């Protein structure tokens, strides 16, 4: 059946329809890590090139890895992603920047 994190998924989609083609601002592949605890359960893949978002893993530019229960949290935007990876609870690489540049899109979630 369909889980929590799923809708993650779809919200980031979704959303990336909606920056129109006249005026776009930073697209690149993202790599997504869904552990369940500690240990990793699946990838995922942003493909912000066809507007989706698919699960695969390859070698992106920016690497993010977060757990199912942040994958809610964040995705919707309910908890701070400074906070929570303050506390070491999350493990992410990439340009910060770049990972900046979806912070303020997280809102455009539910
Ligand atoms: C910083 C981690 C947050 C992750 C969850 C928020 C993901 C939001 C998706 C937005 C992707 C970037 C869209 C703008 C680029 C463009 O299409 O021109």
């Amino acid at each position: 059946m369909s889980l929590k994190s799923d809708e993650v998924f779809a919200k980031i989609a979704k959303r990336l329809e909606s920056i129109d083609p006249a005026n776009r601002q930073v697209e690149h592949v993202y790599k997504f890590r869904i552990t369940q605890g500690g240990k990793v359960v699946k990838n995922w893949v942003m493909d912000l090139k066809n507007v989706k978002l698919v699960e695969s893993d390859d070698a992106a530019e920016a690497t993010l890895t977060m757990e199912d229960d942040i994958m809610f949290a964040i995705g919707t935007g309910a908890l701070p992603a400074k906070e929570a990876m303050a506390q070491d609870k999350m493990e992410v690489d990439g340009q910060v920047e770049l990972i900046f540049l979806l912070e303020p899109f997280i809102a455009s979630l539910k």
